[PDB]
RNA sequence: CGCGGGGUGGAGCAGCCUGGUAGCUCGUCGGGCUCAUAACCCGAAGAUCGUCGGUUCAAAUCCGGCCCCCGCAACCA
C-alpha cells in the first residue's frame, strides 16, 4: 500500500472539486500546479485562484509556471518524481517530456464523452450544440489536444433547464468519482485504455462575448440553447441605447413569423417575444446593466419604450 | 490606485443638479361593469427614501463615514 505520488494541474473550481476530492479521499498529492496569480474582477485586484486557494489552505506545495515549455520548469515536475499526474481544467500546454515524467504519465479529466467535444469547452458546447447528454471521461493524456486514449467515463443526461452551471455542477460529481475509480486501476494495473475512433470528432470551440450577442439570424432554438449554454459566463446579451442587456431566460414559441428577425412582435406580461431566423424566441429575464436579472414584465414597467412591437433590435 | 451605474410602499422606475410639494407603470385587496376576461373603470391598504451622523425652521434632495448590489474590463478553459 503506497499511495500515489500526485501532482494535481488545475485552476478554476472544476479543478478544486477535483483535488478537494483526492485529498478528502485519502490520496497522496506531492505538488499542485495552477496558473499564475493575476488581476480578476473589478478593481482588476491580483487574485489567487479556486486551486491554490484550496492547496494553501491544505499546506500543500504550489506551483505557478507560466509555461511547461522552460526546461527549468518543466524540472519543477520530475523534482517531485510523481507516480501520475492528475490534470483537470489547465490552460497551459504539457510538453513530451513532462508527460513522460510520470511513472504512469498523466490523465486528464474531461468534461464531454470523448472521442466527442475534444478542446476547451465541451461542457457548455454540448449543451449549445443540442446534444441530448454529456458527462465526464478521464484520459491518459497524449500529444496534441484531448487525443488521449480514454480509460473511463460518465455520463448524465443534460435537462432543458440547464445552463452550464448546472452541468459543471453535475459533472463535479461524477468527475472526482470517476478520477479515484480509475487512479485505482491505474495502481492496480487494471487499466483498460480504449483508443479514440477518429470518425467522431468533433471540437468544443471556446467562448467568446461576441458569440454571445445574441444574433437574430439564429433560429429561436439555437438561441434559446446559446441563452443557456452561455450562462454563467459570457451570458447572451443584446444591445439596447449602446448599453449591454443580459438574456437569462427565454422559452422558444412555436409558430412561424416572415418579420425581419430582431422585430419585436409582442411585449407583455407573458414576455417580449422576437422574431428570428426561424421560430419566435421570447424573452423572459433579462438584466440591464447596473441591475439584477429580472422579468419582462418588470422590466416592461419602466422601460416599455425599449420593446416596442413593429421596431427591431439589431 | 482600472472606468462606471444603483439601493425610494410588495415589484420595475421618476423625483436629487435648481432643498418644502410621495409621482409613473404594475402587484395586492374591495367595489363597479361585461356572457366573460389575463381587459376597463373607481376606491383602499401600504415608504421612518440602505445606514450613521452634520448644516437646517425644514432634507429623498446639499456635506462626510459606513454596509450592500450590478455593468464594462479583467480573469478561467
Ligand atoms: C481546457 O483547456 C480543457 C477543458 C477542461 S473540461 C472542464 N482542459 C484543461 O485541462
Ligand atoms: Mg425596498
Amino acid at each position: 500500500s503506497e499511495s500515489l505520488r500526485i501532482i494535481f494541474a488545475g485552476t478554476p473550481d472544476f479543478a478544486a472539486r477535483h483535488l478537494d476530492a483526492l485529498l478528502s479521499s485519502g490520496h497522496n498529492v506531492v505538488g499542485v500546479f495552477t496558473q499564475p496569480d493575476r488581476p480578476a474582477g473589478r478593481g482588476k485586484k491580483l487574485m489567487p485562484s479556486p486551486v491554490k486557494v484550496l492547496a494553501e489552505e491544505k499546506g500543500l506545495p504550489v506551483f505557478q509556471p507560466v509555461s511547461l515549455r522552460p526546461q527549468e520548469n518543466q524540472q519543477l515536475v520530475a523534482e517531485l518524481q510523481a507516480d501520475v499526474m492528475v490534470v483537470v481544467a489547465y490552460g497551459l500546454i504539457l510538453p513530451k517530456a513532462v508527460l513522460e515524467m510520470p511513472r504512469l504519465g498523466c490523465i486528464n479529466v474531461h468534461g464531454s464523452l470523448l472521442p466527442r467535444w475534444r478542446g476547451a469547452a465541451p461542457i457548455q458546447r454540448s449543451l449549445w450544440a443540442g446534444d441530448a447528454e454529456t458527462g465526464v471521461t478521464i484520459m491518459q493524456m497524449d500529444v496534441g489536444l484531448d487525443t488521449g486514449d480514454m480509460l473511463y467515463k460518465l455520463s448524465c443526461p443534460i435537462t432543458a433547464e440547464d445552463t452550464s452551471g448546472t452541468l459543471y455542477d453535475k459533472l463535479a460529481e461524477l468527475g472526482p468519482q470517476g478520477l479515484i475509480t480509475t487512479l485505482k486501476q491505474l495502481a492496480d494495473g487494471t487499466a483498460k485504455p480504449e483508443v479514440q475512433d477518429e470518425t467522431l470528432v468533433t471540437y468544443a470551440e471556446k467562448l467568446s462575448k461576441e458569440e454571445a450577442r445574441i444574433d437574430w439570424s439564429l433560429s429561436a432554438a439555437q438561441l434559446e440553447r446559446c441563452i443557456r449554454a452561455f450562462n454563467p459566463w459570457p451570458m447572451s446579451w443584446l444591445e439596447i441605447e449602446g448599453q449591454p442587456v443580459k438574456v437569462w431566460k427565454a422559452s422558444v414559441i412555436d409558430t412561424a413569423t416572415n418579420a425581419a428577425p430582431g422585430t419585436i412582435l409582442e411585449a407583455n406580461k407573458q414576455g417580449i417575444q422576437v422574431a428570428t431566423g426561424d421560430g419566435i424566441l421570447n424573452l423572459l429575464s433579462l438584466q440591464p446593466a447596473g441591475k439584477k436579472a429580472m422579468s419582462a414584465q418588470d422590466l416592461l414597467n419602466s422601460r416599455r419604450e425599449w420593446f416596442v412591437p413593429g421596431n427591431r433590435l439589431v
